[PDB]
């Protein structure tokens, strides 16, 4: 049972379009301040020179990356982002070690279908050895957002499923209209686990969208 786009508020649609089209991306930064036992602080590295609060699911996760030259790639937001003093910018997970790269860009294909009809195959990449699922998810939704206008209320697409398949019998999927809420601080909690995948172990991506 896939959720219907009609279930989202105009605010939900806007935030979704916005975060999937303008991901926060920063390479080789290091945080060494834990906050609230499960958050990492990167002072002076958010947009506008604001402070960045990277939120994780568990204190363990936060601890695993303190001191780490990490790469960041995720959905950022300001509304309801716990101030660290000044104003602050937030985001969940999307954190990987910077020292782990690939010799060449790993290219992943995404078979696409609208109402069961196959469309042009899409492509996303990453030179990260271990890329977070959030990043892959974002790169796919940006495409689904611009080619199929999934987040425009007046578009014909009303349902959709994104599925990431590994080279082993393991897959991960997202219901593009199943948002925790209408504000990013709730929507993005789906990434707090910081789920990361070995890039070369990913097989392909399946995208099924529907109308009516």
């Amino acid at each position: 049972d896939l959720h219907d786009k009609s279930e989202l508020t105009d605010l939900a649609l806007a935030n979704a379009y916005g975060q999937y089209n303008h991901p926060f991306i920063k390479e080789n930064i290091k945080s060494d301040e834990i906050s609230g036992e499960k958050d990492l602080i990167f002072r002076n590295q958010g947009d506008s020179g604001n402070d960045l609060r990277v939120k994780f699911a568990t204190a363990d996760l936060a601890q695993k990356f303190k001191n780490k030259n990490v790469d960041i790639y995720g959905a950022s937001f300001y509304y309801k982002c716990e101030k660290i003093s000044n104003i602050s910018e937030c985001l969940y997970g999307g954190t990987t070690l910077n020292s782990e790269k690939l010799a060449q860009e790993r290219v992943i294909g995404a078979n696409v279908w609208v109402d069961g009809i196959q469309k042009e195959t899409e492509l996303i990449r990453t030179n990260k050895k271990n890329v977070t699922l959030q990043e892959l998810d974002i790169k796919i939704r940006k495409i689904l957002s611009d080619k199929y206008k999934i987040y425009y209320k007046d578009s014909e697409i009303s349902k959709g499923l994104i599925e990431f398949d590994m080279k082993t019998p393991r897959d991960y999927s997202f219901d593009i209209y199943d948002l925790k809420g209408e504000n990013d601080y709730e929507i993005d909690k789906i990434y707090e686990d910081n789920k990361t995948l070995k890039s070369d172990d990913i097989s392909h991506i399946d995208v099924n969208l529907y109308t009516k």
